[PDB]
């Protein structure tokens, strides 16, 4: 029951230890990579982007990945949509703007200036070479901590018209923090072929994971415990586990975290009171979680959390025999009482 996943997150408390230590090792890499970007003219104004727990500029994305973002202050930003994508955009300008040199008419080429940060990364990784770092940008620190470096540019105006009925927030979280959240600034990121980027809300999670609750006295007090966190400790862990237990057949590598915690957070938006994640009901507010990604995977759909119209489960972002393959290895696991959770 309820008690077996108590277990593997005590288990998971006990490795928060050498993640800690892990997440030291990341961030002196990036402050050394940090003041060697900033001594260029294009990355003159490069700063980082506090997105996670860890110094709260450290992510993680897997038991050794880790999420770093490294932001981009770009006023006077004009944003034009690609081909009703409704997430993908061209960066137009509006002066002697610093990011000059990556343009092609009006359109900021992402290609050109993701060219020129991987280059002073490669560069400052091999000057520092007496601390074990070889090679968006990726980087592998001692043969086992793997950290995925991200550009993004940093826009302070209002969310673009795509975002207008995303982020659902008013009736768990309130209309009142719905607003605050929107009037905070956007990221965009390159595309993973054309000259466009993405919108990128990732520094909004910690925003709401340490603020979840209907009732702001919300796991401040014995007895109003929630269960939210727990249950995307457990369904971020499932997908970790399954990850590496089929790293061999190539079908898991296109789901990551961020499609657990997509289709966790709509759960959240399903569930909008406290009552409904009781600590008592871990075992069933768990397998909702789980009953409601499996739904995600069988119907090929999965909303983005800020924008509505993108599909993160398109036929065009995975394919449909990686997702039935997840859809069975799930399913096994929920009809064999999880036992890829066993010690
Ligand atoms: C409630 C909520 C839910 C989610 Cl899913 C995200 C979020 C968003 C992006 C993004 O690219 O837009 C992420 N990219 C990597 N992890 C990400 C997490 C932020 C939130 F505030
Ligand atoms: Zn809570």
């Amino acid at each position: 029951g309820a008690s077996k996943l108590r277990a593997v997150l005590e288990k998971l408390k006990l490795s928060r230890d050498d993640i800690s230590t892990a997440a030291g090792m990341v961030k002196g890499v990036v402050d050394h990579l940090l003041l060697r970007l900033k001594c260029d003219s294009a990355f003159r104004g490069v700063g980082l982007l506090n997105t996670g727990s860890y110094y709260e500029h450290v992510k993680i994305s897997a038991p050794n990945e880790f999420d770093v973002m490294f932001k981009l202050e770009v006023p006077r930003i004009q944003l034009e949509e690609y081909s009703n994508t409704r997430a993908y955009y061209f960066v137009k300008f509006k002066k002697e703007n610093p990011l000059s040199q990556f343009l092609e008419g009006e359109i900021l080429s992402a290609s050109k200036m993701l060219s020129k940060f991987r280059k002073i990364i490669k560069e400052e990784i091999n000057d520092i070479k007496d601390t074990d770092v070889i090679m968006a940008v990726t980087l592998l620190i001692s043969e086992k901590i793997s950290v995925d470096i991200t550009l993004a540019l940093e826009s302070k105006s209002s969310w673009p018209a795509s975002t207008q009925e995303g982020l659902r927030i008013q009736n768990w979280l309130s209309a009142k923090v719905r607003k605050q959240l929107r009037l905070k600034p956007f990221y965009l990121v390159p595309k993973h072929q054309e000259e466009t980027w993405r919108l990128s809300f990732s520094h909004i999670e910690k925003e709401i994971l340490n603020n979840h609750g209907k009732s702001k006295t919300c796991c401040e007090n014995k007895e109003e415990k929630c269960c939210r966190k727990d249950c995307l400790k457990l369904m971020k862990y499932l997908l970790e586990q399954l990850k590496e237990r089929f790293k061999d057949k190539k079908h898991l590598d296109k789901f990551s975290s961020y499609h657990v915690k997509t289709a966790f957070f709509h759960v959240c938006t399903q569930n909008p009171q406290d009552s409904q994640w009781d600590r008592k009901d871990l075992g069933l507010c768990f397998d909702n979680c789980v009953t409601y990604f499996l739904q995600c995977l069988r119907t090929e759909k999965l909303e983005n959390y800020f924008i509505p119209e993108f599909n993160l489960f398109s036929s065009n972002l995975i394919d449909k025999r990686s997702k039935e393959f997840l859809t069975k290895q799930i399913e096994y696991e929920r009809n064999n009482e999880f036992p890829v959770f066993d010690e």
